[PDB]
This record gives structure tokens, sequence and C-alpha cells, in this order.
């Protein structure tokens, strides 16, 4: 029953809006885990389990996406404390988050960006198929398993149940948010997710995000400061179309000429990561 007997807690990995995240190991089988604490007072979006138990919405969303194998970090267990919730999540080892990876290594070769972007797309499709919208897709919320070449999506703390009607709330990362949110405080889930995927793809191939200020986001003029292929540029510009209805569907992204002949995760690691 006690989390403290069930888990050996290691160092703090970081903290922020998502709470405080620690490295841990599951005592029974030495499974590497991440242990995430959030103060109850600090929780904005609440949900409830089938049994009517009151939980953070994050737990509800995680349960929906954690069935079977996927490119999403799975929730293994969770605990309620008097003043907080503690979530036990998978932890890849060895691992590096994609923000850190890009910061250290610079712009990614297109072959590598293709492999990573494809995997992110498959993970996002998985979320949507499970009825969950992440709402904070960005480099820092993607973990790279450096040995397996697998990417894993993290931090559902800004997410929502996926719906076909308009969203009028948002607490994700502003520089990845779409022009319709900035201008009108309104967006739809899939088309907003595609915008954020455009920002991410640009970040991968350029080594930095395309827009900093609101006026740039709504201007949507995409300038490339690095050499990027015409097909890649086309896909980015399409994802970053100003009118949400002008953006590609997930099918249209994965059928784009830039996205053909993707490497497998293992070969991605052998070529680009082992070192
Ligand atoms: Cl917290």
């Amino acid at each position: 029953e006690p989390l403290e007997s069930q888990y050996q807690v290691g160092p703090l990995l970081g903290s922020g809006g998502f709470g405080s995240v620690y490295s841990g190991i599951r005592v029974s089988d030495n499974l590497p885990v991440a242990i995430k604490h959030v103060e109850k007072d600090r929780i904005s979006d609440w949900g409830e389990l089938p049994n009517g138990t009151r939980v953070p919405m994050e737990v509800v969303l995680l349960k929906k996406v954690s069935s079977g194998f996927s490119g999403v970090i799975r929730l293994l267990d969770w605990f309620e404390r008097p003043d907080s919730f503690v979530l036990i999540l998978e932890r890849p080892e060895p691992v590096q988050d994609l923000f850190d990876f890009i910061t250290e290594r610079g712009a990614l070769q297109e072959e590598l960006a293709r492999s990573f972007f494809w995997q992110v797309l498959e993970a996002v499709r998985h979320c949507h198929n499970c009825g969950v919208l992440h709402r904070d897709i960005k480099d820092e919320n993607i973990l790279i398993d450096l040995n397996r070449g697998e990417l894993k999506l993290i931090d559902f703390g800004s997410g929502a149940l996926l719906k076909d009607t308009v969203y009028t709330d948002f607490d994700g990362t502003r520089v990845y948010s779409p022009p319709e949110w900035i201008r009108y405080h309104r967006y739809h889930g899939r088309s907003a997710a595609v915008w954020s995927l455009g920002i991410l793809l640009y970040d991968m191939v350029c080594g930095d995000i395309p827009f900093e200020h609101d006026e740039e986001i709504i201007g949507g003029q995409v300038f490339f400061r690095q050499r990027v292929s015409s097909e890649c540029q086309h896909l980015i510009r399409w994802c970053l179309a100003l009118r949400p209805s002008d953006r590609p569907t997930f099918e249209e992204i994965q059928n784009h000429p830039w996205m053909q002949d993707v490497l497998l995760p293992q070969e991605t690691a052998e070529i680009h990561l082992h070192s």
C-alpha cells in the first residue's frame, strides 16, 4: 500500500507546471519509473473514475491512453495523499528529452527528423483514437529512448477529452498555440494539434521554433534560417496554414512525399543515436 515501500525514490528530474518529477525504481522488479507529484491546490482540471472517485483529469486521460503498447508514456499506478496526488509512470533508460537533444545537437538531419516526426504522429493518432487531446505537443514533452530509437509522449496535464465542438480554454505552451487561439480564444482539437506539429517539425529541422511573439504567430510567415528541403518546407507551411481548415489531416501529413521511407526506430538509433 505505501508508495514509499513500493518505490525507491531517486533524484529530482525537474519541476514546473506539471508538478515535481523524480526518478524512481519499482522495488519488486527494479522497473525504472518516474514519480510525479502535484499539489491538490495547484490542480485546475478535475475528473472522476468510473467508480466516481475524484481525480486529476490527467489521471483520466492517462488511463485512456495507457492500454496496450504505444508511443505514449504509460501510467502504472497512482496514489492520493492528503495534499497531493502521486503518479507512477514509465521511464525510459537511457533517455533524453527532445528539447535537450536539439539544444545540445542543433538542427536534425532530415532523415532523423522524419523518423522522430513520424513516431510523434503515430503517438498523437493513438491519443486521438483513445479520445484524448494532449494540447501541449512540443519538444520538451517528447522523450527519446536513446538505445531503442523510440519516442514517447509525456505530460497530459494540459490535455482534454477529444471533442468535435470548439475549445475556449487553453493552458498549453503559447508559442506552440495556433493563430485562432491567439486571435479569438477558440480552436478545434485536431487542427490545433496539426499547427503544433508544424511548429515541432520546424523546430526539429531548424533547431529553434519559428515564432516568438503573438504578432508572428498570427502573421504566420515562415522563414527558414537553415537549409531545408523543398518537400519538408511544403509540409511545414501546410501544417502552419493560418486558416485551420487549410491544414492537412493526419492522413494527409503521413501521405506527404516528405514522409515516405521512414526508418524503423532501431535503425534510427543505430544510425543517429548510438554513441
Ligand atoms: Cl505541484
